[PDB]
């Protein structure tokens, strides 16, 4: 179900050595910096950026860097990756791209100054793909009333390895698939499974390889050693970002990283925390049950200790929400190995079903268990919106709905400012 | 209590640059290739091992090749590794290494052909280090009247890194320390986590790279792209090494090649499947209680699947044996999360005793819980005596007794050939 190639999404901007595939990301930890990618086909071509602001245009340039790799038979073009920095807080910004030839024109806005009670809306796409299931979420996502300021992407971008030889051609559609919203607006960067791309028989051996060469983070931010693992400030929340499928071994880097991490975090400063993660720690569906357990035995006391809000993943296709709920008392022999709720606890939400290859995930488990508050099979996407210090409103759109409809919608008390039970 | 610098188990050969740290491993699959490794630290050297067989004195020469690294303010001196092949089993071999200026002669005995019935008798150490302890252990483990024919060696090897900037001397030193046993039997290796090093602060971030330089394995002869987990057959027995601290998530490659591998191994030929990993899924003490929870979760299955015989790991600096057990029926809401005892799971062994920097791990959670089959914190190392196909012989001799005392004791019953009740 996967949309064809002559789709009129994926088609190329015209103009010789047409900046194609641009999409920016936060290149910051607190919010002004941008970080500007695209790719050049015909010929490398400059990386620098050229951008002012509405209000001073004073035109300025930023210069990048430009990088190339080979996957199997396949070879990419000019990719480029530059940094906008020292930019300031809530400012429309307009940024070209493409100097030396044919040059393209785009803006995105700073966001505001990190606050207590600064509103926020976040979009929660996750496991996106490229089917037509995807075009819909993606269009869904786009005319949502509230309406997104940034895009929380929980992994799986592409399933450019579905295709034989992972054919790499499959990313460069993907880049121009998502383009109308990327290079407006900031995706938060998550790597899923289908990213690894484990290809030994191809001779691929480098996990992540074409994933990070196409995307890159401000992991060096925080102060991560790895753009697997980083996190984000922004407007009010604070966003840790994991890897299901890099280590978490006690002692190993992005174990460490993350302790040190959640040390870090001001609630005074950033009330909102939320974490990201491909496969999900809590989930009730057939596909992939269980497969967070090791992760959860590795941090879910964690999250619970400090209290964190939400955390979105991807990995199963279909969507599902839960009790604030903790299970953290088991000690083997014990017996004490089933979730009970916990006001302290996370409430753990699952959104991987933005479209995929067209495919949804509706075995689940009979019956419903109490941990589990909410459940449906439906492609659709999400939105978190950051009210005060106190209230955020998430909201899950079904694609079979129209766009302002709201599937399932739920009140989310900050367990910092204002512990009340939101559950039900 | 680590042994002192001047220490004479730590003295450097005489010589102008004298080979010293020589060490030597399995280099293929099934026994009839090793991997010579040394330093020079005068000057770069001559990387050829000159070698020949006891019977037929027909002089031959192997080329190596030569590398360095530098940790922080730290420099190696001249790694060397050479890989002798198409060795005859059974046989001694004689081996000359710095042929250029003092040269150092050495033997080794390739062990027999892999076979149902094949003896052969494993020791295994964990938690070396370099403490007065760690001494008395290779001593002991010398003088086994069941003289060992090769080490299996459970991960932490010489824990300097806690020395300050993990002074890479401290490298140096274990290495000739340990020279007497390695230089003329194999030591199996598994990454522990003080071979980990992260050292962010130093800037130093590469995971293993002092380990990696000094040690080698064949790791390409499993098809692993990971020196970190590999599998060798040798006499009778299947190894399968793993690593605590790189990822086993689902899809990542650790993960992919576990499973196939356990897939390609044939208990008509090596009857006796073993498993080797630092920190152990099953284990009472308090130190580490519980940290094998995630690789549990993900490999139990597994073991119980294949049938593997025994696990041995080190991490907990003592001693622990447990009844074939197993606990893979939990499905979250169900409740059966409690280990019962199964004839299809392997025996989980810990042997991390046998020194680190002199300090036992004593604090075991009260009571000893049904799982725990034999605990005891001393030092120590074992000895897995590989009799026929359905009978093996563990023991364990304590420190404190005469070289010859098995503190502890287990007759292990093919779970493949001979699968009766070995449980006590
Ligand atoms: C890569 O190889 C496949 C077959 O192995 C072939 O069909 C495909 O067209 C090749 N692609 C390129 C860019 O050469
Ligand atoms: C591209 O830009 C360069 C320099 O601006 C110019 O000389 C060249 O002819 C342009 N057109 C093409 C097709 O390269
Ligand atoms: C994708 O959706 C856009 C608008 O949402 C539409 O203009 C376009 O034709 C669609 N293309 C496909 C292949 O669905
Ligand atoms: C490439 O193809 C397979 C992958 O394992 C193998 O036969 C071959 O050795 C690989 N490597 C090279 C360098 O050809
Ligand atoms: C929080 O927002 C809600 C509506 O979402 C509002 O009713 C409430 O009074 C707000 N709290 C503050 C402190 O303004
Ligand atoms: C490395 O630095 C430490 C202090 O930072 C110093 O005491 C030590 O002697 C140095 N080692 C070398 C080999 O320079
Ligand atoms: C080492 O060996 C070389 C060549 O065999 C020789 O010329 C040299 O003088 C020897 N001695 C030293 C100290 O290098
Ligand atoms: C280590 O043990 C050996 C024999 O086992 C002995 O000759 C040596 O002196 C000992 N050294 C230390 C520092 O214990
Ligand atoms: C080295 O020391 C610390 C480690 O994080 C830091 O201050 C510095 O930036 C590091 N890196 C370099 C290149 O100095
Ligand atoms: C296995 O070895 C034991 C002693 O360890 C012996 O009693 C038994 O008969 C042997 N089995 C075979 C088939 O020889
Ligand atoms: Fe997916
Ligand atoms: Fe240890
Ligand atoms: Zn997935
Ligand atoms: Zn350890």
């Amino acid at each position: 179900r996967d949309m064809p190639l002559d789709s009129d999404v994926f088609r190329v901007p015209p103009g010789y050595n047409a900046p194609q595939q641009v999409h920016i990301t936060q290149g910051d930890l607190v919010g002004r910096a941008m970080i500007i990618s695209w790719v050049t086909m015909d010929e490398p071509g400059s990386s620098a950026v050229r951008y002012w602001s509405e209000k001073n245009g004073r035109k300025r340039i930023a210069k990048g860097k430009m990088s190339t790799y080979r996957f199997f038979n396949y070879s990419s073009g000019f990719i480029h990756h530059t940094t906008i920095r020292k930019l300031k807080y809530n400012t429309k910004y307009y940024y070209e791209v493409g100097l030396r030839n044919t040059t393209r024109r785009f803006s995105f806005i700073t966001p505001p100054q990190t606050g207590l009670d600064v509103p926020y809306t976040f979009g929660l796409i996750g496991d996106l793909g490229q089917s037509f299931d995807s075009n819909t979420t993606l269009s869904h996502y786009e005319l949502s009333p509230k309406k997104g300021q940034t895009v929380l992407f929980v992994g799986d971008l592409s399933y450019a390895d579905r295709y034989p030889n992972h054919d790499n051609v499959r990313w460069d559609t993907w880049g121009r698939f998502t383009e109308r919203s990327v290079a407006y607006q900031p995706w938060i960067w998550t790597a899923g499974n289908h990213e690894i791309e484990f290809a030994p028989e191809i001779n691929e051996t480098e996990p992540f390889k074409p994933f990070s060469y196409r995307y890159h983070v401000p992991y060096e931010a925080s102060q991560s050693t790895s753009p697997f693992w980083y996190s984000i400030k922004r407007a009010s929340a604070h966003i840790i970002v994991l890897s299901s499928y890099s280590a978490y071994g006690r002692g190993t880097p992005q174990y460490t990283w993350l302790k040190k991490e959640l040390r870090k975090v001001k609630r005074s400063e950033t009330p909102w925390l939320i974490v990201l993660m491909h496969s999900p720690l809590y989930n009730s569906y057939n596909h992939h049950f269980m497969e967070g357990e090791a992760m959860r035995t590795k941090f879910e006391a964690w999250f619970v200790k400090y209290k964190v809000d939400v955390v979105f993943a991807g990995h199963v296709h279909a969507y599902e929400r839960s009790e604030r709920v903790s299970n953290i008392a088991y000690k083997i022999t014990d017996g004490l190995c089933t979730p009970v709720k916990d006001q302290s606890a996370p409430v753990y939400i699952t959104i991987g079903d933005a479209g995929n290859y067209g495919v949804i995930d509706s075995n689940m488990i009979q019956p419903q268990p109490e941990y589990s508050a909410f459940r449906e099979a439906s492609f659709g996407h999400g939105m978190f919106d950051i009210k005060n210090r106190t209230h955020a409103h998430f909201s899950w759109n079904r694609n079979q709905d129209g766009v302002a409809v709201e599937a399932d919608s739920v009140w989310f008390f900050n367990r910092h400012w204002y512990p009340v039970d939101d559950s039900t």
